[PDB]
């Protein structure tokens, strides 16, 4: 099944043929605080597209830039220190860690040489302290959007007179756009094939970089261009919300009933609608879980996707269908809810289900049933007392591999015997 993207360079929904060697770019963080959840539902939404490639069967190499310059003790101590904590955000988000991170203060050298190529097609200018790009030497400039010689003009690179790096113009640094294009340049070389962001670089950052690595490439660069709508409050950080009680998951869930490109009304009580939602799924597939025998069991240890019913097929392939056009991810979820409550499905078929849509949804579903579990209480029903039995015996006739089967049974409900 091919990916089908809203592609903002054109209008229409991009088809992504290539299934051998996928390359994306997100625009990452500035690290000089803690990232808000406005920032996180951009990067919950990268994850969102990732994962879906990689589950649809594409092999995906995925860079995020890390700004780290001078926004506009050590400045590299702090966004260390707000670098980390973004990416433990991030893990507390269940956002997939990117496949290469690129810094801006450790690649300085390529975009110094993509300056010096654009000086050398007469592109460039000088004024004011700082190198420009002259947009108007680039007839094309913007149409993905609608001191300077031209009001649209951008800075490259800036220099002063008193972090700091020499140059072909004397000491400075360099813009964010030319940090995002030129790291691009670098790793993917001429080749991007997915670049995202947030709508509000629709109309600055994002048309500034083509226009840095189009001249610079002196061809077309990067076909796609995904953005996300941005989350509306009345900012919020993760400890804020985990402070108020709830837990990072909680606003996953929010972001995943939400197609990317609508903007999210966030507030306490939607927030709290997710929270409920969250509990009652989780609590649903315990309810399933715990009722299980042996081999129902094991079949959900083993390899999720060798269905045993055409009917699983029928709603994984609706799965398929519903994320593969456009990351509808929230119809997938009320898929998995048409799945959680259908009476045409067992026990055991539901939690393959569940266990296969989290490959995308990352609710730790898996992991929040065994925590549920371990806090019911104990009731050794026959159907318990009869599995001791078989295990007593076994132990006697010195089975030990059935032994540690039926004791490997009772952990995975989380039941210690003793
Ligand atoms: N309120 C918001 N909703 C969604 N995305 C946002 C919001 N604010 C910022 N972003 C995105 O978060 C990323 C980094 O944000 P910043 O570090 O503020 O530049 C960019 O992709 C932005 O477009
Ligand atoms: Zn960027």
């Amino acid at each position: 099944m091919i990916l089908k993207l809203y592609n903002t360079r054109t209008k229409d929904f991009s088809e992504l043929t290539n299934f051998e060697n996928v390359k994306v770019y997100a625009c990452g963080p500035t690290v000089y605080n803690y990232a808000h959840i406005g920032n996180f539902r951009t990067y919950i939404f990268g994850d969102l597209l990732i994962k879906t490639l990689r589950f649809l069967g594409y092999k995906v190499n995925y860079a995020m830039n890390i700004t780290d310059i001078g926004h506009l003790l050590t400045v590299y101590e702090i966004s260390e220190f707000f670098t980390e904590a973004f990416f433990n955000d991030c893990r507390k988000l269940n956002i997939v860690y990117p496949d290469k991170v690129l810094v801006a203060s450790k690649h300085i050298p390529i975009m110094i040489e993509v300056v010096k190529i654009l000086e050398e097609k007469k592109i460039t200018y000088f004024s004011n302290g700082n190198v420009y790009f002259d947009t108007s030497c680039f007839k094309s400039y913007g149409e993905m959007a609608g001191f300077k010689r031209n009001k649209t003009d951008f800075v490259l690179w800036f220099t002063n007179s008193k972090m700091k790096w020499d140059s072909p113009w004397g000491f400075g640094y360099p813009s964010w756009h030319l940090e995002c294009a030129a790291m691009n340049l670098e790793y993917f070389k001429d080749a991007l094939d997915i670049h995202l962001g947030g709508v509000d670089h629709i109309g600055v950052h994002h048309i500034n970089e083509i226009a840095i690595a189009e001249c610079f490439l002196n061809k077309k660069w990067c076909d796609v261009f995904v953005h996300g709508e941005f989350l509306i409050m009345d900012f919020i950080t993760v400890k804020d919300l985990e402070d108020q009680n709830f837990s990072p998951l909680d606003f996953r869930y929010l972001c995943l009933t939400s197609h990317y490109r609508n903007q999210l009304k966030f507030s306490l009580d939607n927030l709290q609608a997710s929270k409920i939602a969250r509990e009652n799924l989780i609590n649903k597939l315990s309810y399933f879980y715990e009722s299980l025998d042996p081999v129902d069991l094991n079949t959900l240890n083993k390899d999720l996707k060798n269905f045993g019913f055409s009917v699983e097929k029928e709603y994984y392939d609706s799965f398929v269908e519903k994320i593969s056009f456009d990351l509808n991810v929230a119809q997938g979820l009320a898929l998995l809810w048409e799945i959680i409550k259908s009476d045409n499905l067992s026990f055991v078929s539901k939690l393959r289900l569940a266990f296969i849509f989290d490959e995308i949804m990352s609710l730790n579903l898996r992991e929040e049933i065994l925590k549920n579990l371990q806090n019911h209480d104990v009731v050794i029903d026959e159907n318990m007392k009869a599995l001791i039995e078989e295990r007593r015996i076994a132990k006697c006739e010195k089975n030990f591999k059935r032994a540690d089967e039926i004791r490997d049974f009772f952990a995975k409900k989380g039941f210690v015997l003793v």
